[PDB]
């Protein structure tokens, strides 16, 4: 039994990890098969960042500007593209650590695991939340750039997510692997509003699922309540409209458990109006957002990769 | 930016998790070098575990009952031997990916990373403290014995904690490596106290200078407190006491933020004495006891393995 953030082993991921040098600037990146993917900004200059020309910066680069770095294992680069605001850099030998893998743009709720890295070399790895407004709230220090998300089914680990920046807010952002941003944002060092985040709502309800089958049932009331008539309540704590769809994810829960979903829905609806009244839940004092219906199922199971 | 529960890359020893049967039951093992690490009660059945003489138990069984599996390699099992409560296993073929390692027990309110395995398959990594009554609050499933806990420093992997049982209460309790188990625990299915637990103060506070690093003020106050004073509060609210240990623990954490360590205390004072009243502290709202100092200061400069 326990609950716990629990992120996807590393181990494919790290054997994955390079560091890229473009003049002075060193980041991670990529490299799967014989392409390295990285942020584009390594080209830049910390004056460049500010208004770069992505274009005009990379002419002035050639194959042999960019220093790829395995460990010790030195990458022969024998091409380069811009792809959005990534970096693809053909080296002349593919990675024999290369996992089975898929590229995928995740959803506004998803979650992933997030491998830390500086200077090539793995720091530490984490479970996040890709917010409503398509940020995330990470931790990243200087040189972190390059690092990726990702989840791993089975035998496959699909890559969702490389970091790019830290808006002034302190909250990050970051692109998929074909360079396209999640969200409004874009990579350049600007004032970037991130706009209004919610509260994941069906991950709210698949965590307090969670607790029930924990044995934390002390929120459990006599109450039930309508799919419309709690939407006007997530509306006004700033959750996430519920729709049928969430609806049916959470079918499984509500399944082993027994309480139908709408009657976790009231018993939400009155943790919002009325607090905890300082009690816990699964050892947190907040409602935790950032586990899906799927990860507590996983986790509930003991599912294996 | 940003402060998260982070747990080791677990690369170098989802290589050494190896699937362990004797008879109709299977658990996870550590293979490093020649030798798989399991534990003991692998050979017991379900009504073995309530009053098992493991002696007794062992003796019924050779080297050709014990089947040891990593992924599909077959281990040839040729010698085997009780050290306390752990299993040895001398097998034909050293583990050609062991890492840099030693054995490690550690102390009360340290830290580690927790590889949950299920069939000698891993399936999810998260951080952990040991707490002061020598139980850990897991997510441990049945098959889940024999996952180990470990740190990571530059490229040695120190291992320090192997589960071995989930208490009636709920949370797990394990051995170190040499299969002594921390605190009073026994592996037999029984009621057994785990005793009082108390908040890691030391960890509080450095958590309290991670919040500071981060931008979270709003706790600091323009009190003072002294050791004594600090510590009658600390005993009311069940909190470890503070000694001059601990305060030379902080004093980078001090040095960088420039708030000395009795002023932090006179701020968790308050927070101990008043609560939060409604606000958060680093996405939390409860005071975070699972991030030693070194956790803070690797997080806060980001350093790799
Ligand atoms: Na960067
Ligand atoms: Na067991």
């Amino acid at each position: 039994s326990g609950f716990r953030k629990m992120a996807f082993p590393s181990g494919k991921v790290e054997g994955c990890m390079v560091q890229v040098t473009c003049g002075t600037t060193t980041l991670n990146g990529l490299w799967l098969d014989d392409v390295v993917y990285c942020p584009r900004h390594v080209i830049c200059t910390s004056e460049d960042m500010l208004n770069p020309n992505y274009e005009d910066l990379l002419i002035r680069k050639s194959n042999h500007n960019f220093l790829v770095q395995a460990g010790n294992v030195q990458l022969r680069v024998i091409g380069h593209s811009m792809q959005n605001c990534v970096l693809k850099l053909k080296v002349d030998t593919a990675n024999p650590k290369t996992p089975k893998y898929k590229f995928v743009r995740i959803q506004p709720g998803q979650t992933f695991s997030v491998l830390a890295c500086y200077n090539g070399s793995p720091s530490g790895v984490y479970q996040c939340a890709m917010r409503p407004n398509f940020t995330i709230k990470g931790s990243f220090l200087n040189g972190s750039c390059g690092s990726v998300g990702f989840n791993i089914d089975y035998d496959c680990v699909s890559f969702c997510y490389m970091h790019h920046m830290e808006l002034p807010t302190g909250v990050h952002a970051g692109t998929d692997l074909e360079g396209n941003f999640y969200g409004p944002f874009v990579d350049r060092q600007t004032a970037q509003a991130a706009g209004t985040d919610t509260t994941i709502t069906v991950n709210v309800l698949a965590w307090l699922y969670a607790a029930v089958i924990n044995g934390d049932r002390w929120f459990l009331n006599r109450f039930t309540t309508t799919l419309n008539d709690f939407n006007l309540v997530a509306m006004k704590y700033n959750y996430e409209p519920l729709t049928q769809d969430h609806v049916d994810i959470l079918g499984p829960l509500s399944a082993q458990t027994g309480i139908a979903v709408l009657d976790m829905c009231a018993s939400l609806k009155e943790l919002l109006q009325n607090g905890m009244n300082g009690r816990t839940i699964l050892g947190s004092a907040l409602l935790e957002d950032e586990f899906t219906p799927f990860d507590v199922v996983r986790q509930c199971s003991g599912v294996t990769f």
